[PDB]
DNA sequence: AAGGGTCCTAGGACCCT
DNA sequence: AAGGGTCCTAGGACCCT
């Protein structure tokens, strides 16, 4: 039952990723732009001021030397994404992307194949890597302690092959389950990793100022909950579970309260292919005509080269629009002898517009 | 790219369950009761006015001799009828259920298989088993027709083994994909098959009155096609797409407009284990209070006792109700200690219930 | 005028009796 | 006061940048 899960979480990952392909940015405050946002920036700007996505006025404010570079386009960073989860699944095959620089590996069967293969004169030499939460001590004589101690041996050597075979840094943390790795992959966040032993784990969610830090309790749950007074991790924890289910669901109460005491049984999924393909186009009211067709011929563009390449077929189209102020959609199949191209897929997108500030295209249902 | 397709269709099922369980009944007219309903007859009835879902009253009227027996349990029905889908699946794997007593298998690969192991003087000697659609006459140098006829003759072995195995008899129909299948399955009704040659397909869609005959123009489809002066095949095959797109959207089109030609390229799925359990109570308002709890632990111990037996395990409950005037419904996870029993499966309902003439609970999710 | 992902939910269309 | 099934759809909650 007992599992060892790490938690990998890539630095930065977009400005790593242009820093890398063009050197000359390192050293220099780096920000990464979409539009207005500076959606991400290298730890010289995080000195200097600049926060995840701070409005690209307020970045120069605060940093007028920093270099932006635009990051709208998304390829590079999601093939190194790929390239980072191919990595992870050479160690274990059972790895789960969350977003494109987190990943989430089960470690335990591989911890146990290494124990298997020590003497008892070795064990008692097992040796952490990296920083221990909470600087707690360790009982080589505690047989979880010493699994996890086994992950933190794991995690190092994943973290530098990531960075000897694709040149990129990160964080890990290991524990024993899915929330406790992710929550303390964090701890020391420059290219570090931590390890969690199981009596630090009430330090470790208490160590939480506001429920949104939970991750699973969002923009809605949160405020939700701060509507009914709770406020702290430990406010969460002794709440009626009565009154939470009926406010907000069996589903969300019963599994965030699991959530505020560190508690989470859900498997780490192998991810796999992705299950659709995306691309968004932003603007301010710019489109007032049946012309954005050629907003939607773009994204389509894109969208069909990147679906070539993946090999499996889409069979679902899908267009998203917003208008001035939610998000709308219409999708419908795509034809089969569509499946097996740029005019048809067209008039059936603009069918789908006539139907119903943001053009987006979604392929899904991959077969 | 050419496909032979068996549609196979066993004469009112419940009735025959009925009456192999209690010979009795044979020669007397039969009818199967769900409440206010005459579900299913027998032939006999058939013979004396009982249509399918005619009322108790009228169907007494029409036959105050009729035998009624009571149909609200589907345990015999639904068994008996994984019995046939299992009994062809030992055909040829790919079987598709559609309701509890029609399935489809997809002969290609078997009628190939058999063509390869017959030398050129037999092939002369391919004979039809059944009927021939509209008495058209077979073209033995035709190798559609060829493998129509082989179709024809899997299609007799599979009704025969039906009868021998499990003591139904049913139709079958054998054409190039499903909706012809199914459609030239019922033309000789008791117990009999057709073959439908290619040249005889359009005289089988029009041989259709009403558009809702085609599988796939339902009860909403038709009406809002009858709207638009719509009414016969041929209305449908003439009519404008554009506008049949605007006005239904672009997958009901294409998809029903296609049907009125006869074309059909949709593949025989592999319906295997099913992806739902659920259980109905319907009653003359006959709850107001929330001791109706006592109907929902009813519903869950058929159902604990179905889905134990079936192996899976369902990670999701629905509870589903009517109100005296659609249908609405709640739905939410089942924790995983449940999974691994009454008690916890209960109070999950009825907040489902206090959240929210007929109650109904749904086991789906399945893994 | 971010730009991507994931899975779930309630309802609705269809199929058969 | 049928009593079962199937898959799809638009939207919404969450995750990351």
């Amino acid at each position: 039952s007992s599992r060892v899960i790490v938690h990998v979480d890539l630095d930065c990952f977009y400005a790593q990723v242009e820093m890398i392909s063009n050197p000359e940015l390192k050293d220099k405050p780096l920000g990464v732009q979409q539009k207005y946002l500076v959606v991400t920036c290298n730890y010289e700007a995080r000195k200097l001021g600049v926060k995840k996505l701070m409005n690209v006025r307020d970045a120069k404010e605060k940093c007028p030397q920093l270099v932006l570079v635009n990051g709208e386009d998304l390829t590079r960073y999601r093939e190194m994404s790929y390239k980072v989860t191919e990595l992870l699944e050479e160690f274990s095959p059972v790895v789960e992307r969350l977003g494109f620089d987190e990943n989430f590996v089960d470690l335990t069967e591989m911890v146990e194949k290494r124990l298997q293969q020590l003497q008892s004169d070795e064990l008692s030499a097992v040796t952490v890597s990296g920083h221990v939460y909470n600087n707690q001590s360790i009982n080589l004589l505690d047989v979880l302690h010493i699994r996890l101690l086994v992950g933190s041996q794991i995690a190092a050597e994943m973290r530098e092959a990531m960075y000897n075979q694709l040149g990129l840094t990160g964080c890990a943390g290991v524990a024993s389950n899915k929330l406790l790795a992710k929550l303390v992959s964090g701890v020391f966040k420059p290219n570090q990793q931590t390890v969690l032993l199981p009596e630090s784990c009430q330090h470790l969610i208490h160590s939480l100022n506001h429920i949104k830090e939970i991750p699973g309790i969002g923009y809605k749950t949160a405020k939700c909950l701060e509507a009914l007074g709770i406020n702290s991790v430990r406010d969460l924890q002794t709440f009626s579970p009565k009154i939470l289910e009926k406010e907000l669901g069996i589903s969300v109460a019963q599994r965030i309260q699991k959530l505020s005491f560190g508690e989470d049984n859900s498997p780490v999924i192998l991810s796999g292919p992705p299950q659709s393909f995306s691309e968004e186009d932003s603007f301010k009211k710019c489109s007032s005509e049946v012309e954005a067709k050629n907003k939607i011929e773009e994204l389509l563009a894109s969208l069909l080269n990147r679906v070539c390449q993946d090999g499996r077929k889409p069979h679902t189209v899908r267009l998203i629009i917003r208008r001035y102020s939610g998000r709308e959609s219409r999708q419908c199949p795509i034809p089969s002898h569509v499946i097996q191209v740029m005019t048809p897929m067209v008039d059936i997108l603009m069918k789908l517009f006539r139907n119903m500030t943001l053009l987006s295209v979604c392929f899904c249902n991959l077969k």
